[PDB]
């Protein structure tokens, strides 16, 4: 399957739509498609690539940084997250964790 992923940058009021395979991490697909997103560790152990789900679901089992509460709240580490449905997500939410 291939999922539709809507990337929203609230502070800049930008919107980008990409298509991501169900076996590809969101970050990678975004870059391939011409949209550079923030990252650091690229390994699910940091907050740099954090986003916030608006709608849809993802699989981020490879993540280690977020706690249960933050996940329930909708936070996602885009560097290690695979879409599991069409998704709408707010990017650049790193500073929401401090
Ligand atoms: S860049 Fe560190 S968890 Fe994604």
């Amino acid at each position: 399957a291939t999922f539709k992923v809507t990337l929203i940058n609230e502070a800049e009021g930008t919107k980008h739509e990409i298509e991501v395979p169900d076996d590809e991490y969101i970050l990678d697909a975004a870059e391939e498609q011409g949209y550079d997103l923030p990252f650091s560790c690229r390994a699910g152990a940091c907050a740099t690539c954090a986003g916030k789900l608006v709608s849809g679901t993802v699989d981020q089992s490879d993540q280690s940084f977020l706690d249960d509460d933050q996940i329930e709240a909708g936070y996602v580490l885009t560097c290690v997250a695979y879409p599991t449905s069409d998704v709408v997500i707010q990017t650049h939410k790193e500073e929401d964790l401090y």
